[PDB]
């Protein structure tokens, strides 16, 4: 009975491994007390921890547990998941889009943190609440899917008008930039929520394509729970990566890269 | 009288020049018709245009005018201003933070667009209105200055708690990340406004420090009107640039590097 736990700022990713049988459990960081209660209830052969609140679990647990650096764990697990899903990538940039975004570069041997930004899921949830007053994650993300950004976001062509723009006119010039041109029109909580996800997506992708260029790689692997139930963010990210001449990748159970990695670093 | 005009998405920057003494005019893009009216009533030896709405002016004007690419003009006017103010920088990343942000690299000869982002002044104004129903620029920018982001932004140390973080704990982990931990506390339009400027600043600086590393340079020059009346954004940007081992620079009349550039170009 082997168990790996990535206790982040928002979600706790549990990976149970029994006689070559993987289980993917996901409880909130908000309800960490219930995760410790559960863990205490059973004998685990080897326990491996990673992420922010990994110490919290370690303190309140009455069982020994090894602790690993999330940056190294995420990379390990991603390697495992990519080759399992038939991806043989020599090099790549991997974006861990969690509460906040952590940018890494993998050179076929090891990872290196090459950047990070505070535009992740925590912003989708945070700014999402201030613009819709919705606290439920599913509800917020689902609401956002068919929202219109035309009245909210400003495009390059809107500034350049008839004039030939020096970069693609369809591109977003200014996020929320159109808001003051549409003071008459009602800003729907859907339209507004779409625009939050749009800016978060565009920032993560811009940062990701920049370091992909820097470390001379065309492969970008996107991981983290921010992608769960948010198909709009996935398309926002995916479409821009392609437009920036890069190859986007989404791994199944990629938000468990951390947790999986913890199990395969001890041995 | 030689005149340069950078007609952007939000502001029109006019720099008129008459015998080594300059004039720095600002008129809104909203009131472009008034700018054309004035120019038609002005005795201009040489007219140079740049930016988004440069064509609009050129069409409605009854005087010929040379049109230049803003990416090249900005670079030109910036170097004139840089040198004049005693900055002799070999190489430098320059961020033109206007309605939207554009990122360039200057190799002691010419510039190259190396990035861009939709997180500029247009976002401060746009998201600023949705979070405060304030349309007045000055008002929006002055309210933000005395705003607290503790209840709004999430820091690395908040996630890592007592555990030693793998990057500085004081750093912003997630913008608006704290909002759901403070649902009890009611979010002041000033606290909210500082968070908008904070994220805009942090995105521009992160992107700027990344390309500064990429094109092997430590100098970062920040320009655009987004810095006007917004001391908070300036400090947000300035402090992070330094923390990332880079040299930040703010040039006097930097938001005119486009209208200056246009004059001294061909
Ligand atoms: N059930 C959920 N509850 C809360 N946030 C969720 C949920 N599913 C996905 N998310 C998203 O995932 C983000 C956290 O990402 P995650 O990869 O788990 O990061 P961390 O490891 O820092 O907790 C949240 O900010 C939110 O966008
Ligand atoms: N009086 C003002 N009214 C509106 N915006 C202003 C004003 N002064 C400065 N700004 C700021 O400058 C930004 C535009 O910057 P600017 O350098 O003119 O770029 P652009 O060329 O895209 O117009 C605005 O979005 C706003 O944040
Ligand atoms: C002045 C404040 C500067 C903040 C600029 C943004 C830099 N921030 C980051 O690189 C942190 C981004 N997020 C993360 O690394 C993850 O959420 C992590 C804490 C590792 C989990
Ligand atoms: C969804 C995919 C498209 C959006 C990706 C964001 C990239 N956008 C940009 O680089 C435009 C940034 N803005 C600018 O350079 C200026 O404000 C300008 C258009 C020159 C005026």
């Amino acid at each position: 009975m082997k168990v790996g736990i990535d206790a982040g700022g928002t979600l706790i990713k549990i990976v149970q491994e029994q006689d070559n049988q993987r289980t993917f459990k996901t409880e909130l960081t908000k309800n960490i007390d219930q995760v410790v209660e559960w863990l205490n209830q059973q004998q685990i052969e080897k326990l491996c921890l990673t992420g922010g609140n990994a110490g919290v679990i370690a303190e309140n647990i009455n069982i020994p547990a090894q602790i690993f650096v999330e940056f190294d764990a995420a990379s390990q697990g991603l390697g495992i998941l990519l080759k399992e899903q038939g991806h043989d990538l020599a090099d790549y940039i991997f974006a861990n889009v969690g509460t906040g975004t952590s940018l890494h570069y993998f050179d076929g041997q090891s990872q290196r943190r090459v950047g990070g930004i505070g535009t992740g899921g925590g912003m989708i949830q945070g700014l999402g609440y201030l613009l819709s007053q919705i606290t439920d994650y599913k509800q917020l993300t689902d609401m956002a899917q068919h929202g219109d950004r035309n009245t909210i976001d400003l495009k390059v062509r809107h500034i350049y008008k008839d004039t030939e723009p020096p970069i693609p006119g369809d591109l977003t010039a200014a996020n929320f930039g159109h808001v003051l041109h549409h003071l008459d029109a009602d800003f729907t909580p859907s339209n507004k929520l779409a625009a939050v996800i749009g800016v978060v997506g565009e920032v993560v992708t811009t940062m990701a394509i920049t370091v992909a260029r820097e470390f001379k790689t065309e492969n970008i692997v996107y991981i983290g729970s921010s992608f769960h139930n948010n198909a709009l963010l996935r398309k926002v990210v995916e479409d821009y990566t392609v437009l920036r001449g890069c190859k986007p990748y989404y791994v199944e159970n990629g938000a468990f890269s951390g947790a999986i990695g913890a199990l395969y670093l001890e041995k």
